């Protein structure tokens, strides 16, 4: 896209080590899968087109941009060695809307609503067998 949105995320990279868990797979299967298709979803499914929305400056303050697309694309084309990363990823995203946005903004309701679904769906992630 534009040269003024920096590069995604890494998705790909042979020299990164990775791994199939179990609780990998819950978090393609039962967690992504369940926040993707929330109403309030949307903004979240790619990175933050900051020339498109006229933020110039969002790239600024978000130094660790994360969104659910990215996310998607490394649990499909097994990214993480392990859950935490990508439990991370889910967290760093949030996190970045709570910094740029203000309390009670649309996007931060979105955020907040995707959120108490991730932690209900976290709180169950299964024993690492
Ligand atoms: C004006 O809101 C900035 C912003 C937009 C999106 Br899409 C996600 C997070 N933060």
């Amino acid at each position: 896209g534009s040269h003024m949105n920096p590069p995604p995320p890494e998705t790909s990279n042979p020299n990164k080590p990775k791994r199939q868990t179990n609780q990998l797979q819950y978090l393609l299967r039962v967690v992504l899968k369940t926040l993707w298709k929330h109403q309030f979803a949307w903004p979240f499914q790619q990175p933050v087109d900051a020339v498109k929305l006229n933020l110039p400056d969002y790239y600024k303050i978000i130094k660790t941009p994360m969104d659910m697309g990215t996310i998607k694309k490394r649990l499909e084309n097994n990214y993480y060695w392990n859950a935490q990363e990508c439990i991370q990823d889910f967290n760093t995203m949030f996190t970045n809307c709570y910094i740029y946005n203000k309390p009670g903004d649309d996007i931060v309701l979105m955020a907040e609503a995707l959120e108490k679904l991730f932690l209900q769906k976290i709180n169950e992630l299964p024993t690492e067998e």
